[PDB]
DNA sequence: TTTTTT
């Protein structure tokens, strides 16, 4: 019958268009699933895939109204919804998905059955994903400077590696990590390194998600954690002064389930999938309002005890108590981190740690033996 | 006359399009009633049903403009409205509806008179609906290790079975159930098992539906309860501190009526049908602003008294009063629960329980003798 | 000359389309005046009336574009508006209009001169409108159980009958009736019986109209009171505690006028005709911010003093003060009420009460000898 | 084959239209990367570029329908997102981008590869960018008057020059500078000079961003800092009064990060780029809530020691202990400053200073030894 | 303030 109907049937046969649960129409272009709500991408996919059709059918696919007719025919054939993000050991990129169980990097048709929606936003460069490189040497030097691998800092180093590496798998975690340390110790440098490593799967929200009710009214901070694999809560304010609200234990206990409750502005969606590895950048000891067994089993803390300073404050840092080693500060480090110099090296280090630690199963274990408030309860 | 008008008349003769009370246009495709408020589905139904018409009539159902013309013709014939979800003991799936009185599964045109708008979303596979299976044995062991069938725990076990089986019927209930218990006991595991069992007929709202006014302004947390067969209000906070809002008895009174008043954003419809078995996952025993007879007969409480722990703190938990039986924590249990492995077995168990308990008639009976606050008013 | 203009003139000459003061376009199809905002029914009317036209004109009336053109022609002829709903003693049904002065039921064009906009939503069947029937006996027994016809309960019985029967007349009532009583007495049963009786002339709204202003912003809770003949506001909160807002006498005084000010979303029509009988289901004596004689002549109270109980707690209820009679609860009553078993019987009883009471003139009256707050001002 | 498709290809491959990460389209007309979300400038670009095509292609760019078709065809070719504002050493004007490495100024296609979004708002005129001019001499006299270049005031002079010159590059600053001085000293003079120099890349808001939280509710002051290169904080109230708000340290720590978290009204985007130099205009010694080493490395203070007054209080100014030199006040300065008589002269001075100081890298240093509150902790 | 708008 109609020629454009055959075009729609052929586009549907290759299985490039899917109907999601939320009602969006995800397409498959440039080896990455993409979607949008205000402007659907069906016509973009049609024009892109034009080339893979027979000769007499390609020339028919240039007039915009014919493309619109093909899209209208396509939209009348998608009746069944398909769920997304069911594989929790994959790291999708802009040109494929990097498998984590064995380090292979699929692309094209091979990297298609893993229906991943979110993506890092940048392509994968296999040349720089090699272990031996000067960038790897510099990165290893920096990592060892931040967390020295001595015997007194063994369990701390293992916890640091495990927590940092947990930011790759897209599963649900069950513990919160506190980056405790003094001033100018390396927390923000680690944050920026991780952000450059994973890219789009990393958001930074405010402290409001910890001490305020997250049910009444809109709360876009909760709504922006949808399908993210890492969330940072930086600069926790001190509580030694008055007027500062305590950390609600209910909020912590509500941030470790596969579905958190919260809605964005002007919308009615109230369910958010929770794949986030929540890390809190603090400067002082945290204080809570209620303490019980249900809270002490969901808290972990790693300590940074290496101070980077200038020659001016060398004697001040040497005689301090919160530091165990003093090192020379560097100026170009903060400069060339944003330029994505240690990106692929850190990615390789993270995947190596992931395959070393979480290969059978991924899980985080609380360490409540470090907080004095919980040390009192260790009765 | 116009051949398109004949097409519309033939489509209407098959009784596939219906005009519901709220003003939607439900269709009948893939053995399930579907509807969407944003985009109509009449064109999809026309395209899908083009096959059941003579050969000369099929060729006109290909051009989208003709399909829109037929949709416009159909929309000007539905004058009289009908109501949906009149039978409360039928479970609608994505490819049929399963009867609950005798376990018979209907499909096709036979499963059409029961106008069930809602659906679980996943198809029915009778090959996995049998009693003999290793999955059934594992699920039975898990259930018996969560709520043991000893003599001391007989009434609690039967109340647990009754409450869980009540999540299948499609009529109004009259009791709120609290899943009271200590930490690491088996509450969230039961919640996730039920979610895997009943699929999409299971929503999770915040605690604002309990300690806040649900009338003024928008409130999608109430508007999403429309025709839901189960509702969870998880993770209740403690009320022994300051500024802790008590549970308003007015909300509890309202949540047990056939109509719950509340509207979503950008809409005018304010009435919502209530089919939900409200279950609250709490950790401390609740306290209300006032206690009276009208609140005495609308609350039931079950107890979970089996702690799961790792060999680390085994003796620390064995020396506690809050537990009656200590077992070993299993890691992969949640991993294979999220994969929907114990879905159909638990569905079969739920059907068996419902047929054992509520087959003559369905009702829930309160247990007010569990709350010390309620105990004082009868002391 | 033109042809579609002749068809439009013929349609208008039959006097089937009218323009209201609010600016709507009411349509006379299937023996009922219908109207809707989202979907204009003029095309539906054209398609329905196609049958009573000359044959050479009927075939022209099948293309949707031609129907749209005829609708556009019709919309440009209605220059003068016509008032609606001026007869206050008519009950409009889905298949005609039932009189309330002599019990006769008109149909067809005879029941067209009464411009009735709203409708009950269900058809009228004279087969079940008889006096002798087992359902009538059951309903009479239930009514006598809820309100015994004793000498001490004589005035309350007649006030209850008058208040229930006042929900049929489409005029303005200047009194608010309170359903004051203790738990498990039968207020909800009466509400459900009334709802099954009248049908769509019954709206339930939240308590936000009694404790919050009804002017600021959109307020569909008040905007849905337009031409509704009954309004119920159950689950009245207690006020003995702190933080409970008292009932504003301003709202009560404003709700007793033939025009309440309130607007729905997406509209500018802020005038609402009040034909409702406001009834409140309460369990405590209501309180207000201030008490005055102007609030005295608008409030009436009936008392429910028949506790229904299961055999488990028969003795405890028998030893109570706030009850005068204890009976056995029936589980199937609420189940079979939802099936509209006692619909036409209660309709006939209400018609009989209306013919007995309000035939000369209809007016509600206050009983200020019930509320202790008002008894203070009578001291 | 097709003819408009080749036109769209020619428009695309010349790299004139680009897609941003937020979903908007930026075009290139009038030598500026302007964009509008409501008015698409694609048609304007097509009609402007029609001159650079063969004579047989121009005739098809006259019908508005054909230009709309070309726009629609172009919109279906932008698949990959492009990030903007990556070069931190380019100052964008309205008619081109001025480089800072060598002082050369580009325009047209040259100043196009640098995807600059924001702009100063005024055109660049090379004829007024000379080194010798009466405006240069008057401006140099003013600058030497406000900050005398004595050996007692050498470090302060160069620190002032560095802080002023830092307001050109688009990197991320890491220090806050206090323009602490007495009244009528010349702080507003420098503010107005800078505002005339850089124009649109300069905003001034209230002091609330220093004594308030930055997470609760909306914060339009944060959304105003997006891609701004200089922020001036004036009208700082005295703190030695009663109940005066204290400068919150947490705001200072959160205001020096590459991304500040905060959402504007009615919006959901919570991330913001921090390219702005923060200069605070106080009058007295600032007091904070808490002093710690984390606040020691984010504070810089310059001193103004030249008072201006009329001969009225000449002896009072000459005898005051807080000044170092007093001169005669001028009235026409604020007249010709608002007429931008010292616009390009100050710009050239700023460019010279930037080339002198921050040509290898950009970095601002703190100076903790200028406030006694910070001299207390020398122990 | 948001929602409502628009
Ligand atoms: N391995 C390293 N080698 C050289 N310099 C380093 C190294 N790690 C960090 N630095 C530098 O030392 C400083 C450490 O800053 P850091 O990231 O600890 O700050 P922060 O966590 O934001 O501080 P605070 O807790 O005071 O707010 C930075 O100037 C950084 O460039
Ligand atoms: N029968 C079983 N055998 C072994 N492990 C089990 C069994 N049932 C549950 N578990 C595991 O024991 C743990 C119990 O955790 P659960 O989700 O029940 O906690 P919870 O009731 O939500 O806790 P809290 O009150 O602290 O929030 C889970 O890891 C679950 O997988
Ligand atoms: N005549 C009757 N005989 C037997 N049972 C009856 C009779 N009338 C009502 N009932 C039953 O008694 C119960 C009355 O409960 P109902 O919901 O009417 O109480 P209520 O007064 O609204 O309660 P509350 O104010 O506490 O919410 C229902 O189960 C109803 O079916
Ligand atoms: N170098 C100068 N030469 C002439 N007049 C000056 C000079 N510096 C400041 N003034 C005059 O002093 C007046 C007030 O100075 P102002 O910039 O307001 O000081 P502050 O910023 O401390 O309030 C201005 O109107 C300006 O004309
Ligand atoms: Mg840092
Ligand atoms: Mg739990
Ligand atoms: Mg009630």
């Amino acid at each position: 019958g109609n020629k454009l109907f055959n075009i729609a049937q052929r586009i549907l046969d290759t299985n490039s268009v899917l109907l999601t649960e939320r009602g969006d129409h995800i397409v498959w272009i440039n080896n990455s699933w993409k979607f949008n709500s205000e402007e659907p991408l069906i016509t973009k996919l049609i024009l892109s895939i034009r080339h893979q059709l027979p000769k007499e059918y390609s020339s028919e696919l240039l007039c915009p109204r014919k493309r619109k007719t093909v899209e209208a025919n396509i939209r009348d054939m998608l009746v069944d919804s398909v769920e997304t993000d069911t594989y929790p050991d994959k790291l999708p990129f802009k040109n494929g998905v990097l498998d984590l169980v064995d380090g292979m990097f699929y692309s094209g048709d091979d990297a298609k059955k893993y229906t991943c929606t979110v993506s890092t936003g940048f392509k994968f460069d296999d040349t720089k994903f090699v272990e031996d490189s000067p960038e790897m040497e510099e990165l290893m030097n920096i990592i060892n400077d931040i967390q020295p691998l001595t015997d007194e800092n063994k369990k701390n180093r293992e916890l640091y590696e495990k927590t940092l590496s947990s930011c790759l798998c897209g599963a649900t975690k069950g513990c919160l990590t506190f980056f405790f340390g003094e001033t100018a110790t390396g927390k923000s440098t680690t944050k920026r390194l991780l952000k450059s490593a994973i890219g789009d799967l990393f958001v930074e929200t405010g402290q409001t998600i910890l001490t305020d009710v997250l049910d009444k009214g809109p709360n876009p901070f909760i709504a922006n954690m949808h399908l993210k694999r890492s969330v940072f809560c930086s600069e926790l304010p001190d509580f030694a002064c008055s007027g500062s609200k305590k950390i609600r234990s209910d909020n912590i206990k509500k941030l470790t389930e596969p579905c958190v409750i919260g809605r964005p502005c002007f919308s009615n969606k109230i369910n958010n999938r929770n794949h986030a590895t929540i890390i809190i950048d603090t400067n002082y000891k945290p204080v809570f309002d209620r303490i019980d067994n249900a809270l002490m089993r969901r808290i972990a803390v790693v300590r940074f005890r290496t101070h980077f300073s200038q020659p001016s404050g060398r004697e001040a840092a040497e005689n301090n108590d919160a530091y165990d080693k003093v090192k020379l500060l560097d100026e170009g480090l903060d400069g060339k981190i944003q330029n994505n110099r240690y990106r692929f090296a850190f990615l390789y280090l993270l995947v190596k740690w992931y395959k070393k630690y979480h290969i059978p199963i991924m899980k985080l274990y609380p360490t409540p033996e470090e907080i004095p408030d919980f040390a009192f309860y260790l009765k």
